[PDB]
C-alpha cells in the first residue's frame, strides 16, 4: 500500500480496535480503482484462526445494499416498476390499509410505520401473510420513515416474484455472479466454513439465527475482497457490462426521501458530499419530504450503509466524486458512530 493509506488506515483503526475490543476486522480501501486491504485478530478466538482476505463476516443490514440493487435490476428488465402497488404482486393481502402502499414504500421504510422485526413466530408465507394482513400503519403511506426490515423485506420478497426464482436464485445470478462476488453468500456452504469467522456478543461465539425475511433484509455474508468489489462497482456502475445491472445500481442511489439531510435511496443512504461529518435508538420515526422526481445518482454523495448482526459490526461507505470508497468489517457489533467517524477519518484524509 502506498504509505499514506497505509498510516491513515492503521492510525485509525488501530485505537477502534482497542477500544471497542474488536476480535477480528477486516478493512478495505478502494482507491481508483485499486483495492487496499489490512486485516486483525481473529475471526474464532477459541480456534486461533486469524482473519484474512478470505474470512467471510456477516454484512447484516449492509445486506440491503443488495437487495436494493438487486430491486433495481428488476425494474431496469420492466419485472416491477416502484410505482405498482404492493397488491399488484401480493393480491393475497386484501386488508384496506394496504390500498395505496406502493413497492416505493416498502423499499425505502415510508409505508407507514411497518416494523422493524418480522416476530420470530412468523415462519410460513401463511404466517407472513397474517403478519402484514393484521398490522395497522400508525401513518398514511409516503409521510414518515422507520426503518425497518419487515419493509424492504418485502420488497425484495415480491421484486423477485416476475423473474420465477427463489430471491437467493435471483441474487445469486443478477447480482453476485455478475459481479464476480464469489465468496458471497445467502447460505454459507459446508466447503466455506472453514472461513466464517464467528460473531462475539458480550464474549459468546455467535452467528446469525434463522428468520423470515432474512435473506431480504440482513443475511448476506461476504468477504473483504468481495465487499471492495461491490463497493467499487457501486462507486462506478458505468464500467458494469450488464446493462440491467448497471441500471439498477444507478436506481439505488436515486434519491426518494429526504429526512434532514439524509436522502434514501433503495438500501443506500446519502447525503451531499463534503458533508460535516456530526451529520452522518430502537426506534426512530422520521417525517420525510418526497423527492418529485426522484433524483438520479448523484456523484458528490456520501453514500454509506451500516450493518449488524448480535455478533458481527460492517459498514461501507463511498464518495463517487473522489473515486474513495471503504469498507469495515468486524465480529463485534459496536456503536455506529464509531464506524462512520473512523471511516470519515480515512476517507476524509485520502480526499
Ligand atoms: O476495480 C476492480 C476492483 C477489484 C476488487 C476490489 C475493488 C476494485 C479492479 C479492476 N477491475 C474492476 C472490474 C470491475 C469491478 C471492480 C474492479
Amino acid at each position: 500500500a502506498p504509505q499514506q493509506i497505509n498510516d491513515i488506515v492503521h492510525r485509525t483503526i488501530t485505537p477502534l480496535i482497542e477500544q471497542q475490543k474488536i476480535p477480528g476486522m477486516a478493512v478495505a480501501v478502494i482507491y481508483q480503482g485499486k483495492p487496499y486491504y489490512f486485516t486483525w485478530g481473529y475471526a474464532d478466538i477459541a480456534k486461533k484462526q486469524p482473519v484474512t482476505q478470505q474470512t467471510l463476516f456477516e454484512l447484516g443490514s449492509v445486506s440491503k445494499t443488495f437487495t436494493g440493487v438487486l430491486g433495481g435490476d428488476a425494474i431496469a428488465r420492466g419485472e416491477i416498476k416502484l410505482s405498482d402497488p404492493t397488491t399488484k404482486y401480493w393480491p393475497e393481502l386484501t386488508a384496506k390499509q394496504w390500498n395505496g402502499i406502493t413497492l416505493l414504500h416498502l423499499a425505502t421504510y415510508t409505508a407507514g410505520g411497518l416494523p422493524l422485526q418480522v416476530p420470530d413466530e412468523v415462519k410460513s408465507s401463511s404466517d407472513l401473510l397474517r403478519f402484514y394482513q393484521n398490522w395497522q400503519p400508525a401513518w398514511a403511506p409516503g409521510t414518515q420513515r422507520l426503518y425497518a426490515n419487515s419493509s424492504i423485506g418485502l420488497f425484495g420478497a415480491l421484486a423477485v416474484k416476475p423473474s420465477g426464482l427463489s430471491f437467493e436464485q435471483a441474487m445469486q445470478t443478477r447480482v453476485f455472479q455478475p459481479l464476480k462476488l464469489n465468496h458471497t453468500w445467502i447460505n454459507v456452504p459446508p466447503a466455506e466454513e472453514k472461513n466464517y469467522a464467528w460473531g462475539y456478543r458480550e464474549g459468546k461465539a455467535v452467528h446469525v439465527s434463522p428468520g423470515a425475511l432474512d435473506a431480504e433484509a440482513y443475511g448476506v455474508k461476504s468477504t473483504i475482497e468481495d465487499m471492495a468489489r461491490w463497493v467499487q462497482s457501486n462507486l462506478k456502475p458505468l464500467d458494469i457490462n450488464e446493462k440491467t445491472l448497471q441500471q439498477g445500481i444507478q436506481l439505488a442511489q436515486s434519491r426518494y426521501w429526504q429526512t434532514g439531510d439524509m436522502y434514501q435511496g433503495l438500501g443506500w443512504e446519502m447525503l451531499d458530499w463534503p458533508v460535516n461529518p456530526d451529520s452522518i435508538i430502537a426506534l426512530a420515526a422520521r417525517p420525510v419530504k418526497a423527492i418529485t422526481p426522484p433524483t438520479p445518482a448523484v456523484r458528490a454523495s456520501w453514500v454509506h450503509k451500516t450493518g449488524a448482526t448480535g455478533g458481527f459490526g460492517s459498514y461501507v461507505a463511498f464518495i463517487p466524486e473522489k473515486e474513495l470508497g471503504i469498507v469495515m468489517l468486524a465480529n463485534k457489533n459496536y456503536p455506529n458512530p464509531a464506524r462512520v467517524d473512523a471511516a470519515w477519518q480515512i476517507l476524509n484524509a485520502l480526499q
